[PDB]
């Protein structure tokens, strides 16, 4: 994964290295989700120009549908994590996150986000996260 995520400055080879990550698919969960939680770091870094990007998180959320239950519970507890670091900056991980509760312990996991503190300037962010993905009666009061 590090030498993909090395080759991955110019943006061209990434697809490429999703069609490796096919080839780990066919093990291949674990270096999956660090190849994802790297991906992550990434477009967190914020280098890479928009288009590239979106087309990253297009990509990423089209394939994480055929990723089992134990996989996308690591990414949503890596998500989370992240989130109380504060260390985003953008709504392309909002809108993979929102991805990975679509195709979904989820309560609980709702119910410790709500217990958590929010980071003040990315509340907007949440909120459209929120919107993407509708709540409970209960947890949206």
């Amino acid at each position: 994964g590090d030498m993909v995520t090395r080759q991955a400055l110019r943006g061209r080879e990434t697809a490429a290295l999703l069609k490796g990550i096919f080839k780990g698919s066919p093990s291949g969960v674990l270096r999956r989700l660090q190849v994802y939680k790297h991906c992550v770091s990434l477009v967190e870094s914020g280098d890479l120009h928009v288009g590239k990007v979106s087309e990253i998180i297009g990509l990423l959320m089209l394939e994480a549908r055929q990723l089992p239950g134990h996989a996308l519970a690591e990414l949503a507890t890596l998500f989370v994590e992240v989130i109380k670091r504060g260390s985003l900056s953008n709504g392309k991980s909002l809108e993979l996150f929102s991805t990975v509760l679509t195709a979904l312990f989820k309560k609980q996991l709702i119910n410790t986000l709500c217990s958590s503190k929010w980071d003040p300037q990315c509340v907007i962010h949440l909120a459209n996260m929120f919107r993407d993905i509708p709540l409970s009666g209960e947890e949206l009061q």
